[PDB]
């Protein structure tokens, strides 16, 4: 809470997101019931998030609470964002996107917004 190296305790909307957001067929295939891996070095206001996936493929975010921060590579845009603390909850923010990043338990719960779709995960610590 924030920090540590969390596993997946469940998800159950993914599929139909990574249409909204335009990600390859070289993903929405390996991850057919994977447990994914989030881990999350804390730097201090600033974050290295990581989306680590046993399917030959990984995702890693440097980012900054209380700011813009410039995002590329996942559907092939050159976004920014606004990151940001919602109360008590982590967040990034962007163009027909938002996505906070909740904690209960000691676990992330986090909850993905797209146009048309939500996306919930629930990321439990135990390492
Ligand atoms: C900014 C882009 C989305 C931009 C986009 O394509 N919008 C239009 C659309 O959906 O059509 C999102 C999509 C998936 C996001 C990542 C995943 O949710 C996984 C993970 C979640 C963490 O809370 C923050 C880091 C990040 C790597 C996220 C960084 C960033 O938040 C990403 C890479």
């Amino acid at each position: 809470a924030f920090t540590g190296k969390y596993e997946i305790e469940s998800e159950k909307n993914y599929d139909e997101f990574m249409k909204r957001l335009a990600l390859p067929s070289d993903a929405i295939d390996k991850a057919r019931n994977l447990k994914i891996i989030s881990e999350v070095k804390q730097d201090g206001q600033n974050f290295t998030w990581s989306q680590q996936y046993p399917g030959g493929h990984s995702i890693t975010n440097t980012f900054t609470i209380g700011k813009e921060c410039d995002i590329e590579t996942i559907g092939g845009k050159k976004f920014k964002a606004t990151v940001q603390m919602e109360g008590g909850k982590v967040v990034v923010n962007s163009p027909n996107y938002h996505h906070t990043a909740e904690i209960v338990d000691g676990k992330l719960v986090e909850v993905s917004t797209v146009g048309g779709v939500s996306y919930e995960r629930v990321s439990k610590k135990l390492a």
